[PDB]
């Protein structure tokens, strides 16, 4: 009944996402967007939920951890329940499944839960897959003079394309209102591949944010009692 949807920047074209537990790049404005999209919700009353795997926890620096204004979920085989709250802002799960039918409770979450954010983990991203509805992705590109940085975890594009397609065209009505960028919608060949979405510039880098949606389903069963 709660959206949920994933968010990353990936390098095009393997989709390189981090290295040596890092990412890769420091851009701010590419910060800015994942801050604002993840915090900003169309009711006030809501909040959204960060869902992350326990080494992108590590990854962040403890000053900017928990992130700020969002409902902070780790989830790792070493944890007890299925959702148990640890701290103010964290709460500890131990299946990343079960963690969604729990959320998804109107009983527990009072319907006060606006989206479910899945914000990191090669190995989180994975098991996404099947669970998310859509996917906020920011392609990146280095400018010719630029060199393209070392990278060891990558997102699985393959899988992404036969359950999503390239829902970009909405990418602006998909977001919260209050949020403004600075680009038009635009559609660019890069190594063959097209990129369609938000257009900015940092550093030596080119890049844009887009949006994935679910693919239409036959109906093949329907569970009657
Ligand atoms: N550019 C981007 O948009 C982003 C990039 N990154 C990058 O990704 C890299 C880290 O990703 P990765 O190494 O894959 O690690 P993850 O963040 O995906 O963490 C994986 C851990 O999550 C736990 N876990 C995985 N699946 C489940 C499950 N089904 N139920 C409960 N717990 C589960 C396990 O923790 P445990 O071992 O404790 O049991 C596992 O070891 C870093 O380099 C980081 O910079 C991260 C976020 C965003
Ligand atoms: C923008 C990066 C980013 N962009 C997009 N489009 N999606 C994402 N999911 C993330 C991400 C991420 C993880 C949680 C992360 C890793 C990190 O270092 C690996 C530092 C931060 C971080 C530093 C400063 N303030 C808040 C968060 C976040």
């Amino acid at each position: 009944k709660v959206p949920v949807v994933g968010i990353v920047a990936a390098l095009l074209p393997e989709m390189g996402i981090g290295f040596q537990g890092n990412l890769p790049w420091r851009l701010a404005k590419e910060m800015k967007y994942f801050r604002e999209v993840t915090t900003l919700t169309n009711d006030n009353s809501k909040q959204n939920v960060v869902i992350m795997g326990r080494k992108t926890w590590e990854s962040i620096p403890q000053k900017f951890r928990p992130l700020p204004k969002r409902i902070n979920v780790v989830v790792s085989r070493s944890f007890d329940g299925e959702l148990r709250k640890v701290e103010d802002g964290i709460y500890h799960s131990n299946s990343l499944r079960n963690c969604l039918t729990a959320l998804q409770s109107s009983l527990a979450n009072e319907n006060k839960i606006e989206r479910i954010y899945i914000i990191g983990g090669g190995e989180i991203y994975r098991q996404s897959m099947d669970l998310a509805d859509h996917w906020l992705i920011t392609k990146i590109m280095p400018l010719p003079e630029t060199t393209i940085p070392q990278m060891d975890t990558f997102l699985q594009k393959q899988e992404l394309e036969q359950r999503f397609y390239d829902n970009s065209d909405k990418l602006v009505d998909f977001l919260p209102s209050s949020i403004q960028l600075e680009g038009r919608l635009t559609s660019q060949e890069w190594n063959g591949e097209l990129v369609k979405g938000l257009p900015v510039q940092e550093k030596g880098y080119q890049f844009y944010f887009t949006l994935y949606t679910k693919k239409l389903e036959h109906h093949h069963h329907h569970h009657h009692h």
